[PDB]
């Protein structure tokens, strides 16, 4: 009959939106994760560059240092 | 046959309240998203920072490289 | 009517999520490569303020 299909396919409707909602929650799930890795490697790259920082103020530390003692060496000579 | 409508109306409302939690989802997702970018411009002025700051210490270690090659010339 | 297009919104929007989310891990990449020549850049330098230690060192010892 009609009415049986009619029905059945009502169902199969919405069935359909439901999927629909749901591989869209799914794909955002997705994002959700691999943002989550992103920001993990970014923090790690922070770190990364901090240490960085330091050891780079040390050099700059040292180069002051020896430009202060090649300063006088050439007030020497 | 008014069941017939409530059950419609049933339906309904759980699509409704599954639309609804994928709006908040995808919302707290741009907010997120908005971090993410924010932190992302941070650290590229860091790393910006960074660059020039051993850009200026490369050509500092150059001239005093070459002071010395001057200063070791005279003996 | 407010179910099957509130839908195809959503995707939309969250098809430009993902292009969004592609260009942010390409500019994470793009900054892990500047890490390394960072590093690389960093140890040479490093190299180099130690041989000028030792050559002010060398000058030092001729006085
Ligand atoms: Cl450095």
């Amino acid at each position: 009959d009609q009415l049986t299909n009619d029905k059945a396919r009502v169902e199969v409707e919405r069935d359909n939106l439901a999927e629909d909602i749901m591989r869209l929650r799914e794909k955002l799930q997705e994002e959700m994760l691999q943002r989550e890795e992103a920001e993990n490697t970014l923090q790690s790259f922070r770190q990364d560059v901090d240490n960085a920082s330091l050891a780079r103020l040390d050099l700059e530390r040292k180069v002051e240092s020896l430009q202060e003692e090649i300063a006088f060496l050439k007030k020497l000579h």
